[PDB]
């Protein structure tokens, strides 16, 4: 069996927690292998691995397994535990009410119905929460190399909302796929072209996320294909600022994507910024644009 090290720590299949099957049940379905609302009373969200699956398929699984429940974190969603001594195979996790953040943003719009459904501290508070969930993942020497809103999970719908990093799939595979799945909108130039990671490569990313936030869900570089942001990017091109982003924020944005790692903030630095622009009144008081 496959050993799995994080933080200088080692840990075996051995080490998960394993739930008995005949604790756990299925509600309904929610979203490579299907997701469930279940119980074990416990609600959980169920990763299930296709029965007809590779044995490659199976190490991933049995990887992703040890990675999240190696984290211990607020802002990092929890496994409960694991069901793999019964098939279909299942880990548990944290049943995060809200759902993903991407798909939250685009459906929690502020519209004439809903005129005062998000506010701009209800943003900041999300950045701030995957800011920290990233802060600890730097300060354990992990590379989460695919750091997007639709990686990210809220706990509820309503205002005490927090947000955690919920899938790290990209960071599985790596650890141990092609050109077109890559998440080229997400990466830095030093990323895509010479293949170097290092904890800067997650400040680009957060960047990224930052304004899908800011846009309330928009896809990354509207109206340009993958290989037309990657010469974009590569060519000193950036983002222009979401509807109506305050300028402190996309300030933050900004220093995230500098071309030079080097130049660009560790998550301290940008957690700093995000406290400070949540002080400023002139943002916090800033509308969201209403969509018609
Ligand atoms: C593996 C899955 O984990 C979870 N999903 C939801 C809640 N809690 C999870 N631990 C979750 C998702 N959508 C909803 C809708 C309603 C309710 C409730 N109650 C919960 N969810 C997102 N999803 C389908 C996913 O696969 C998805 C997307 C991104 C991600 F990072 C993780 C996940």
């Amino acid at each position: 069996n496959p050993n799995y090290c994080f933080a200088g720590k080692t840990s075996s299949i051995s080490d998960l927690k394993e739930v008995p099957r005949k604790n756990i049940t299925l509600i309904r379905g929610l979203g490579f292998g299907e997701v469930y609302e279940g119980q074990v009373p416990l609600q959980v969200a169920v990763k299930t691995l296709p029965e007809v699956c590779s044995e490659q398929d199976e190490l991933d699984f049995l990887m992703e397994a040890l990675i999240i429940s190696k984290f211990n974190h607020q802002n990092i969603v929890r496994c409960i535990g694991v069901s793999l001594q019964s098939l279909p195979r299942f880990i548990l996790l944290e049943l995060m009410a809200g759902g993903d953040l991407k798909s939250f943003l685009r459906e929690t719009r502020p519209r004439p119905s809903q005129p005062s459904s998000l506010a701009m501290l209800d943003l900041l508070h999300v950045a701030r929460d995957i800011a920290c969930g990233c802060q600890y993942l730097e300060e354990n020497h992990f590379i989460h190399r695919d750091i997007a809103a639709r990686n990210c999970l809220l706990t509820c719908p309503g205002p005490g909302r927090v947000a955690k990093i919920g899938d790290f799939g990209m960071a599985r595979d790596i650890y141990r796929g092609g050109c077109a799945m890559l998440p080229v909108k997400w990466m830095p130039p030093e990323a895509f072209m010479e293949g170097i990671f290092t904890s800067k490569t997650d400040t680009w990313s957060f960047g990224v996320l930052l304004w899908e936030i800011f846009s309330l869900g928009y896809m990354p570089y509207p109206s340009k294909s993958n290989q037309e942001v990657l010469e974009f990017v590569t060519s000193g091109g950036r983002m222009d600022p979401p509807k109506n982003c305050p300028g402190p924020v996309y300030r933050i944005m900004t220093q995230c994507w500098q071309h030079q790692p080097e130049d660009r903030p560790n998550f301290a630095i940008i957690l700093e910024r995000i406290e400070y622009c949540t002080q400023d009144p002139d943002v916090i008081n800033t509308a969201l644009p209403i969509e018609y």
